[PDB]
């Protein structure tokens, strides 16, 4: 996909119909707040209505054109399928789909917890695919954008996050493949893979305390960069405190192997 | 993990107890056959007893210490877990677990077929975790190996294989992560990820279109390279018809970042 | 340095005062011609004046704002220094200094030939530094550009071209270093390093015939790319017929370290 | 080239005939002392006649098989070629040529110091090619090694060190190209390009005093690591206070293109 070769302006999100999953707290909540100041229409989701309501309250206050919430579990594919239709109904269409939610996880050595491995695949990966299917028709109509929020754990290998790593790796695998398919089918829907480092969210901070020690980037700026990358139709976003990360994490060998062997099949 | 700074010898496998999954045809059958010539104890699986039967008979003719099949679907996690116990009880241990099977896949544009995405994750990824879990106590005992058969599509993106790539990518993320865990937990179980290009299997050959077919590597040499790599406790195995593809498949950047972030944690909790 | 975040328009060169070295044949000549159709002011150089006269006369025909030549050898450091002032006098200033000349080289195993090492260093590197110094005050006034023509042999190691590789490597070491200095000194003169693969020029084609089996990119498209990089104030320009080259050539580790 | 698939042992240098340039002070002096401890024959050179004699007397005390000095400037290409001939006569051959000297450099922005650019190139790079040419016949006879001491400034770009960087970059371009040439023409002479970060030499410590810098690595260990690399026939040696710095130094892309073009 070709990104919009121009500078980001907040006016790009004005009146834009956006979905934010995992938006009751952390990066999701921060993304909804950014989209509210921009005068966008937001539909937010998580399981907890109480925390979701509070987010909506601040969204309307901040100046969202409209702000709504729908609670449910991304463990349930029916909910996922329905939420998109419901969200679409409320905004009267869809421009951007931000897939951000993840199953609750902890830094632990993997032993025998297949239930968790399965849950991670269903919530962190499978549900993103169901949400993409439900939203693709509306996105085609608006020449919209799919925004996939991933991690450095979905580009390189880390211990204590095997089930998580696997789910995030699958997002790259799937989404990077449909991006190639959208190019050939001439489907004008952009796909942004967001590769994030450690962010100062309540959840991350509690999980990493004592176990891991490294700088945690601000969630406010993290969210803006995810929205920026999405609006500019960038294939990939890299966000982290360190700057070796950013530069080293890109894979030119991968892009050759992809391109210099793309035009080698009819 | 730290590998074996020795050259491969066919006797490294003599009398070794190996499970070969998806071994009734293609690369699996070839691995079973190679292990048979090496005089290994072999247990093979697929869903089809008819085809598994032919592989077993040929394995004994080729010189295997022993050869047995157990039929079932890796769609079923109860079969997967039981299969390992039974296989290991039959051989009186396990030194090598070769995870090769996949669900039937073809080249197509993704078309809202969530079922195919879920099946790919269950058969190609989850069944692999179930097998590993089930087999680790035995592999810890013999200071054994886990061999995970992957694809170029499990490292780089390609159209027509979304569901398939997602499962292959998921194998890299999970097994590469657990490998790092085995190093800190001092678990002497090697993990090998095999990155394969186009191989001349009846399945791959029916799937692909055009002159691309003549750029396929032999299944027999491929099966041998996987065995070799696995025996030498190598982290990754690259096998392609092209030398330039094997050079582009490496990721020194990833390996550096993995080493840099290794110092960022205190393991003294688990 | 910060490059121009816009698309290349031939207009960027209209009435711009440009020096092109080694402009009698090959890529240098092709650059003189491109700047001519773009309506630039060109002052060309090489040793052969009869060949240069042809170049100047064709530059005027193509639409140059003005076209002149000053013949000499870049072996003569006095010439190099004086040529810049003379060129700058003829145009009444300088916008772009394109450094393209090289001493004649061949594909040969190294044994003994110190002469060719010293000659390559003086002509392919030392003269470039003398011309830079001499053109610096003019370029600082115009917030101009320095364009350095290098090769793959100046980024990676090849046999048969040791003396030439050494000079090209030196060019990277030199110009990349002072570029950093210009940024910290707020010197708004840009530096463009051009890394070129094999190009179908007469001289290179004879040099590699029956020695190196490789496809050659065209000199016309090559020269244009050099001008674009310079005009767009890019730090580096990569140009070769192979695309495996173009992507692997950048060095994130060097950037991190920098 | 094929590096030695061996573990470095000090015994590898016992009775070897080694040249060390820039051996009156710094890293070069430390390499002489290390080679002395290893029981090697050493021929040292730099301009400082009095200091070189003191180094030689120390080398003899440390256990060198033999130790000699030849004072002169590497600006003089005649001295460079005449130095190898004499060094060869003093030891009765040559097993390793350690090219370590540089002309004196300070951290300064570039203005119009073409004298410093030309001098840096003559001393830091040209005398190295000249020394190489003279030593090659003896090195071909012993299947010997050429050890070229470079810097991080000879791989990446830093301000204040323009003339130095170019000369260091030139060494890489030349020696790496002759390394390909020797590998194909079957010349069993190894070429080690050493890439050093900041080292605690008086010259460098004085040179960076007015700027904020990383921890300087110890000269004694650096010198030994230059010898192990050379002794082991390694193409490149990286030495720095930081592992991070050393991991970032390797260029796997160039290694690939190099292959692609061969
Ligand atoms: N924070 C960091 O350091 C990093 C974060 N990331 C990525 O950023 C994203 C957001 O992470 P972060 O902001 O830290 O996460 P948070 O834990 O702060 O928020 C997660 C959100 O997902 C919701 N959620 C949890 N379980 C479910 C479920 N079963 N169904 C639906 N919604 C659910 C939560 O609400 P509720 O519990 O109410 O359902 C919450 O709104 C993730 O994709 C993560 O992988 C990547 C790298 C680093
Ligand atoms: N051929 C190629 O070009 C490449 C192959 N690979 C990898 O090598 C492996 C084998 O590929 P290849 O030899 O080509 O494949 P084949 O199709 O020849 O073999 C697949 C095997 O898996 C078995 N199988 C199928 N479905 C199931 C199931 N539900 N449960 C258990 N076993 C099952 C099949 O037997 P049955 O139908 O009786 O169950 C058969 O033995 C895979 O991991 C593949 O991804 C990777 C890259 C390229
Ligand atoms: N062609 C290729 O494949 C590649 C070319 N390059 C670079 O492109 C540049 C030009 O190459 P190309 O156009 O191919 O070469 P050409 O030999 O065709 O042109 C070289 C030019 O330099 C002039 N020149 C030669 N010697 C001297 C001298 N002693 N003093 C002054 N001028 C001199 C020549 O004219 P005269 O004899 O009249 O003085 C001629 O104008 C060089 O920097 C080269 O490294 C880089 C990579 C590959
Ligand atoms: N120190 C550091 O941080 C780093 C050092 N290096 C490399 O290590 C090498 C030496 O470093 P270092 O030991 O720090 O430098 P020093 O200044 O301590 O030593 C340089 C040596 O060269 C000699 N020398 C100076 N001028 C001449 C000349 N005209 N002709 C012949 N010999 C001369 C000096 O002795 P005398 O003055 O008596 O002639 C001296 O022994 C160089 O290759 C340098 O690039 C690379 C990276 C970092
Ligand atoms: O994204 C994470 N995680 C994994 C899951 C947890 C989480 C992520 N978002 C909310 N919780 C903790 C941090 N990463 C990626 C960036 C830093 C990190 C360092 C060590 C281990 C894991 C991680
Ligand atoms: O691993 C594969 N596959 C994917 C699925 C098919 C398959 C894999 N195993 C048996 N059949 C064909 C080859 N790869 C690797 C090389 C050939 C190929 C060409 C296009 C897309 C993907 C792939
Ligand atoms: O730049 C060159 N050269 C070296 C000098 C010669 C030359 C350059 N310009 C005129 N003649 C031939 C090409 N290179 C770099 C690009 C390809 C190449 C392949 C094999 C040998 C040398 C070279
Ligand atoms: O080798 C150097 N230099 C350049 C020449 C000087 C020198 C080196 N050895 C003796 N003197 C000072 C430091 N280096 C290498 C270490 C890092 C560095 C960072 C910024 C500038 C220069 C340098």
């Amino acid at each position: 996909q070709q990104p919009l070769n121009e500078e980001f302006r907040p006016e790009m999100l004005q009146g834009k119909k956006v979905i934010v999953t995992g938006a009751s707290k952390g990066i999701g909540r921060e993304m909804a707040y950014h989209l509210a100041k921009m005068g966008a229409h937001v539909v937010v989701t998580a399981r907890s209505k109480e925390t979701l309501q509070k987010v909506v309250s601040h969204c309307l206050e901040l100046g969202a054109a409209s702000a709504h919430y729908i609670a449910g579990t991304m463990e349930d594919m029916t909910f996922a399928e329905q939420f998109v239709a419901q969200a679409g109904k409320l905004m009267g269409g869809l421009d951007m789909l931000i897939l951000n939610h993840i199953t609750n996880t902890s830094l632990n050595l993997f032993h025998d917890d297949i239930h968790h491995v399965r849950k991670s695949m269903e919530v962190n990966f499978l549900s993103y695919v169901v949400l993409t299917v439900a939203a693709l028709p509306m996105l085609k109509q608006s020449n919209g954008s799919i925004v996939v929020v991933s991690s450095l754990a979905g580009k390189v290998a880390y211990p204590m996050v095997a089930a998580y790593s696997a789910s995030k790796f699958a997002l790259d695998g799937f989404f990077s493949s449909i991006r190639k398919e959208y190019s050939v089918s001439r489907v004008n829907v952009s796909i942004t893979l967001c590769v994030l480092g450690l962010i100062d969210t309540e959840t991350a901070m509690k999980a990493v305390s004592g176990i891991v020690h490294m700088q945690a980037a601000p969630k406010e700026e993290c969210a803006l960069e995810i929205i920026k990358g999405g609006a500019l139709r960038q294939e990939e976003v890299y966000y982290d405190s360190s700057l070796w990360t950013t530069l080293l994490i890109r894979n030119p060998s991968r892009k050759i192997l992809e391109f210099l062997y793309s035009t080698s099949y009819n």
